[PDB]
């Protein structure tokens, strides 16, 4: 079992000293970390970065970017540093002790300041760290191991040589099949170690990632495979990031690392004692009914592939996915997370002047869409919106802007949750619409309809539909927009 | 036989397109009444011939004379007062002779009423007089399925139909009603008209959509050459004999000579020319693999039934529904409309004093619930609610009590749409917390959790009351996952 | 329902004691629990093994199990398959609830303790002497008796004569 980097596993959390620090801190200045820094903190506090034992100092940081060493001259690929943009850090200085805490003022550790500087919008901090508590993680308690916890697990399991796969996205049949043979080929056990860092409201995407792993885990040999979470954001790809991950891989117990989705890095890496194998172009080889690395496929066999730009496409569109691409379970899960247009939520946003046949159109369009079922329709317009959402706003510039975003917000929740929301507020500023559209476009479908001809300030320069022509009965206009939705893909059988 | 002719002898039509432009013009210069959704139904029924010979709303004398001798001025038979109401103060100073513009809820003009009589009863105003129609209530939805008595009669005539049983459904049809219609039709050598009552508003009472959809779902189980589906624009009445006699009259005006629903009304009914057959207790007779009226079942055969109380219950709980009871399609459809608790939306509403523990619990509870997928979770608490819901709100008696409802509203939309909403605002008034609970309980699941660990007001009836004071977050969180698990709202693979 | 009724989490704690060659029957027991575990609420249920032979039934054995239940963390114990014992037990701080005659109540599509079933409802049962019989013989098992997974597992362990 490959022993920790530096030789011994760091642990910045001594319980004794713990009641200790909660104690000393009531009386200190405090920084509220953003979600990614708490990751970094947790990684450090927890030994993922052994031998490190505090955040690096501008000199140490600079010295990494050059010789890639610590003060020992020991090898270290990349700067571990604590940031923030709080304006309460501009008046702090070395020697001072800082309380570190979660976004909700929950106390994690005290930083003893080594160095303090700014570069760009944001502040950097340095110093030894003493930890009281780890970031609270109510979710996936079982699946979350510290490097120490995971190592212990490996030891009960009798494991020793271990390939790790530090996924940043869901796994289908090609990665699955390649992991399987990498593990047989290197006589290794397999650790599925998905990067999981996020927050319950700025970054809640990790939940789906975890769920897509839970979905296919049973496809894996039980005696040979382990699933655990790696609390960190995925890094950006660089030889440098890669070498760090190798290090945290080592600190977790793994002596092999898969990387994929040059001579130097291989070079250093197989130094720090972790062999990293690369992920090749996998092709489905129909003549053999299995995926192979492209270069191992037999001559003139027909090879079969499916791009992501294409997978994603078929998924949005309800198209057929080949049986050899992924498993039914994963597919079913990816569809519970991100539905086909056919089945996803969307808001219909009417814009124009108080030739507010807007309202009349909106009501009629509601009625029609209600014939469908499957998705619930809400009309955000008259009584409803006064009564509940802007019970009393003025007619100020910003008051109306706020309204408008108010409605874009409630709309976004309706659509995030797979409903259809229909809105026709007064909105004259391209910008404020642009924000509403982005808000809801993130979480589902947005269809702007610009009413110009008065179906019987700033022009939308890019609607989905512009009811253009002059004599147009409600019926004809309504139809015209059911035509858009039908063509845009949102309606259903 | 033949096609039963209209009651009174000839089919009323209060809409002369020849006088249509003149009416839309005259109206502009008139006082106007905006009708509620049910009066527009009454108007549409009258305007359209469903109540032939009637040709205007009855007058206090005529109304009184119906409740007595059940006659018109002719002395012809008429079961029940047809009358137009409004709860509009602007009606108190209006008088016979005046002409009134009748309009839908959005000021769309329908007809002018020439006032015969104007009087008040309790909370509402009654109106009387001949009616001249311009337009019918706008109905974007189910255009195909909506026929006027004249349109329907014309249809019947192309279909070559003569003798017709009508079923004026007010609720979905399962195998018993279906099987009994089939035999009533064979037994009376009649064609069958499924005529579900459909009156509501896109918001006021958008329940009819489900009703129609449940009919569309099972229509294919019906013989094509013998069955017709059409909508009957009206609210279901409240069960009476005059009322039942009215429905018989509108059944007659639509073309039907038989009505399923006495029997001294089957007395007056047979009289105006429409035979009304009664719906018996249907039982599933295993010994015959078919439903029979209870009194026709063989003796000592095992009879099988399923109350609505019990159907409902099984549906809300995920329990098995017999196969003789319904059809897969209808079941599937009733489940898309009203899901099992397992799968339906619900808000978790934390209440207590400040009540930072409230917020902490709420966030933890959100994280846990997010492990589950299927339903999306939204935390309506901190930044979120400020930013978009209440950025601008005093601390008034009525500005905190608007903030709360504000959040009950957004929450209701989340849950209506099958999501879970988690809220922990400051709310000290029972009453306001009751209104919120009713608002969301209408559309889904509401679970109050009273965190007990101006002047506050301890909840008198929470679902869960966390008392014990030495509680860790984890223990409390669990304690509420218990409440939810036991209340039925949780599910898993 | 015991767990909802007592506002309690649930611990499935099968007795597992044996040897790999004189007593290898516990493997199947464990496997029949693994088979149906997913039918249980995850946030509310735990499966763990209790290394011991099952005892022989006696008020005395029962009180011991209550004790080991307590030592494991459990404050409630189900017993089933008198006033004294209840008496002592609820002393040592562990409430033991008894396992009643469960009947399948077709009028309600669910099992109820016999005494809670509605009047004149048809009740449905299946003895073990009868289950075991149908299993040896390839006969039909009612859908309301057990789950497909468990059945499938019991058949991988002990096949019909047809197949043994």
């Amino acid at each position: 079992l490959i022993e920790p980097y530096g030789g011994t596993l760091v642990n910045l959390i001594d319980p004794e000293k713990r009641e200790a620090l909660k104690h000393e801190a009531l009386s200190l200045p405090s920084l509220d970390l953003d979600w990614q820094q708490q990751c970094e903190l947790e990684m450090l506090m927890t030994g993922a970065y052994s031998p490190l034992t505090g955040f690096m100092t501008r000199a140490q940081c600079a010295r990494v970017e050059s010789a890639q060493q610590l003060d020992d001259g020991s090898f270290w690929p990349s700067p571990i540093t604590l940031t923030s943009r709080d304006r309460a850090l501009a008046d702090r200085r070395p020697g001072e002790r800082l309380a570190l805490r979660d976004g909700e003022g929950y106390m994690l550790a005290i930083l003893t300041l080594s160095d303090v500087w700014k570069d760009g919008e944001r502040w950097h901090l340095a110093g030894e760290v003493e930890g009281a508590a780890l970031p609270p993680h109510p979710d996936f308690v079982s699946l979350r191991a510290t490097p120490a916890e995971l190592r212990a697990l490996f030891v009960r399991r009798g494991w020793r040589r271990i390939i790790a796969w530090q996924a940043r996205q869901p796994m289908h049949r090609a990665q699955y099949e390649f992991c399987l043979k990498s593990a047989i080929e290197n006589e290794a056990n397999l650790l599925l170690h998905p990067q999981v860092g996020g927050d319950i409201t700025e970054a809640p995407a990790y939940f789906g990632l975890v769920r897509s792993f839970l979905a296919i885990r049973d496809r894996f040999p039980a005696a040979t495979t382990q699933l655990s979470l790696l609390p960190a954001p995925p890094p950006e790809a660089s030889g440098r990031a890669l070498l760090l991950r190798a290090i945290v891989a080592r600190n977790f117990g793994c002596s092999l690392l898969i990387a994929g989705g040059d001579p130097s890095v291989a070079e250093r890496a197989e130094k720090i004692g972790v062999r990293l194998i690369a992920y090749p172009r996998m092709v489905y080889v129909e003549d053999r009914a299995e995926h192979l690395p492209e270069a191992e496929a037999p001559q003139g066999a027909r090879l079969l592939t499916l791009s992501g730009e294409e997978f994603q496409r078929r998924m949005r569109a309800g198209l057929k996915i080949p049986e050899w691409y992924s498993f039914p379970e994963v597919l079913a899960e990816l569809h519970r997370q991100t539905p086909p247009r056919e089945r996803q939520g969307f808001t219909v946003f009417f814009t124009g002047l108080s030739g507010a046949g807007k309202s009349t159109l909106a009501r009629a369009l509601a009625a029609r869409l209600m014939e469908m079922g499957g998705r619930c329709v809400t009309l955000l317009d008259g009584d409803i919106v006064r009564r509940h959402l802007s019970s009393e706003l003025g007619f100020s510039k910003a008051h109306r802007d706020v309204n408008v975003r108010r409605i874009g917000f409630v709309a976004s929740e309706i659509t995030k949750n797979r409903g259809i929301a229909i809105c026709a507020p007064i909105a004259p500023y391209r910008q404020t619409r642009r924000d509403v559209r982005a808000m809801i476009e993130a979480v589902g479908g947005f269809v702007e309809i610009h009413v110009a001809t008065p179906i019987e300030y700033e022009v939308p320069e890019t609607p989905e539909l512009a009811i253009d022509t002059t004599g147009l009965a409600i019926d004809e206009a309504v139809q015209q927009i059911l035509l858009k939705l039908e063509h845009e893909g949102y309606l259903r059988l």
